[PDB]
């Protein structure tokens, strides 16, 4: 047997959009987890919130809990493989405040997702991970899709100890095994790219995403919606490593549609983070 490796953590993430010169609604997003790893295993459990940012302050709207519990074990790693498998179980715990015809709702979602990190030459990696997901119960009411693929992978270039290049293509893809069902179904596709920067005790990653196509079918997206037309996103994430267990993280993001006309809505992502790690 060998050692225990622990990571506590907590986060708060914003998502605002922006219209008419101001921001509209925003959702605010707490979350704390805790994870151990000994060997080849590693169980990570993790408690996510998402609703209206001045809910409890007045009022405001539908809001879900998200509790998880996920468990990785390391097949491979070394210099030219490195493969991995992360199980997974998440309840939503949704209450509809919004809704007509809608009251609470608890769905599950199930996950089965590789890691993998192949050595193409010194410089070049090729690298990834892709995840399938079964949601089960409330359906009905929730409207989401039975099933859904998603995978971000590509390639790494190291440049040398401070600076390497990312270039990711990313799906993300609902559909329904269940031929009864016909709800949540929606396609995205994006490519990533990420210049991550080791400065001393600081993370810097600026980086991008491009949208290359989406789009969603009547159920999906808002209810009474759905669309498909994609966005641009720049952001940059900064973290800085305290070198003595504590490491705290910064990010901030800017999503734009580069379709055209007058204006259109525009969205903020911004997150504080702190890990322990003992
Ligand atoms: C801080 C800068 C404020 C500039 C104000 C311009 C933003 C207007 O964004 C708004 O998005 C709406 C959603 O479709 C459009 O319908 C409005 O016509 C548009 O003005
Ligand atoms: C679980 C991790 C801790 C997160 C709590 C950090 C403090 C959150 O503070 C919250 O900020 C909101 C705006 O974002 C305000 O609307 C709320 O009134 C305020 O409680
Ligand atoms: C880091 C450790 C996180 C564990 C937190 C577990 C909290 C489980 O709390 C869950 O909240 C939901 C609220 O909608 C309810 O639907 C569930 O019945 C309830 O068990
Ligand atoms: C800079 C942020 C890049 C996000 C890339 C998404 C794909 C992640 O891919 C991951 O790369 C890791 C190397 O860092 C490997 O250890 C993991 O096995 C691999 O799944
Ligand atoms: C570093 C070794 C594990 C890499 C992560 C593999 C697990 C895939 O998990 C994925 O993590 C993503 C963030 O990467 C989230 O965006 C995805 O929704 C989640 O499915
Ligand atoms: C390092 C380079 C990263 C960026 C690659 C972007 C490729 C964009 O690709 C294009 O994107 C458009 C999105 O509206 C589509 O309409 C085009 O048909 C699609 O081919
Ligand atoms: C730090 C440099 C990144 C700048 C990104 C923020 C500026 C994006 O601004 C966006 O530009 C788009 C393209 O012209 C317009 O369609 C959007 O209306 C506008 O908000
Ligand atoms: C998501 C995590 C899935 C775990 C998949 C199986 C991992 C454990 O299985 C592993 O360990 C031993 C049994 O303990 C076997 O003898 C090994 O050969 C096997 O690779
Ligand atoms: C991602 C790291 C830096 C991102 C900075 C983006 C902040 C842009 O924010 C602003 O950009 C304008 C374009 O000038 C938009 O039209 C404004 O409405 C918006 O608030």
């Amino acid at each position: 047997r060998n050692d225990w490796h622990f990571n506590i953590g907590a986060m708060y993430e914003i998502e605002n959009v922006e219209g008419y010169g101001e921001d509209m609604d925003g959702l605010a997003e707490p979350s704390v987890y805790f994870n151990a790893a000994n060997g080849p295993w590693r169980i990570a459990l993790a408690y996510y919130q998402e609703g209206p940012v001045d809910y409890s302050a007045g009022k405001r709207g539908t809001w879900f809990d998200r509790p998880e519990l996920e468990v990785h074990y390391q097949f491979l790693e070394n210099d030219d493989f490195s493969f991995g498998l992360t199980g997974g179980f998440r309840n939503y715990g949704y209450h509809y405040v919004d809704e007509p015809g809608k009251d609470t709702a608890n769905m599950q979602r199930w996950k089965i997702a590789p890691d993998w990190d192949v050595k193409l030459t010194d410089d070049l990696r090729f690298n990834g991970w892709l995840s399938m997901y079964k949601f089960a119960n409330d359906l009905n009411t929730t409207g989401y899709a039975d099933t859904r693929v998603e995978t971000e992978t590509g390639l790494q270039y190291t440049f040398n100890e401070t600076v390497a290049l990312r270039v990711n293509y990313y799906l993300e893809r609902g559909f329904n095994m269940d031929d009864s069902r016909n709800n949540g179904e929606f396609s995205t596709q994006e490519i990533r790219a990420y210049l991550p920067l080791t400065l001393g005790n600081h993370s810097v990653t600026p980086y991008t995403r491009i949208g290359l196509d989406r789009w969603s079918n009547w159920d999906w997206q808002d209810d009474i919606e759905r669309e498909g037309a994609d966005f641009n996103r720049v952001g940059l994430f900064y973290g800085y490593d305290f070198q003595n267990g504590l490491s705290v993280s910064l990010e901030y993001a800017f999503e734009w549609q580069d379709a055209d006309e007058g204006d259109s809505d525009k969205f903020h992502y911004a997150g504080v983070g702190v890990n322990y790690s003992f």
